[PDB]
């Protein structure tokens, strides 16, 4: 199976930005399509963004899109989330996600704690 291993994770002044990072082992890293979700506190896990096999492809959601950009290097077996202009509703624990079709994935990290200061 596929193992997921999220970095990156930490505390920024509302307006900064953070980079979270999940390398991927067990497996070909360019046979999944990679996920981020996060989870804020009183709200249910919601999709944030996924990119195709070759890192082409990319999709976001509306409250991220423009601010979030995903990107991976099948190389280094790692998928990267650059989030610029942080909100404090960015605040959540993000999650890493892996899965070979294109909210259902197979394979889940253990979540990076983000925190955005107002």
């Amino acid at each position: 199976e596929v193992q997921l291993v999220e970095s990156g994770g930490g505390l920024v002044q509302a307006g900064g930005s953070l980079r979270l990072s999940c390398a991927a082992s067990g497996r070909t890293f360019s046979d999944y399509v990679m996920g981020w979700f996060r989870q804020a506190p009183g709200k249910e896990r919601t999709f944030v963004a996924r990119i195709g096999w070759s890192g082409d492809l990319t999709y976001y959601a509306d409250s991220v899109k423009g601010r979030f950009t995903i990107s991976r290097d099948n190389a280094k077996n790692t998928v990267y989330l650059q989030m610029n202009s942080l909100k404090p509703e960015d605040t959540a624990i993000y999650y890493c996600a892996a899965d070979e079709r294109w909210g259902k994935f197979d394979y889940w990290g253990q979540g990076t704690q983000v925190t955005v200061s107002s």
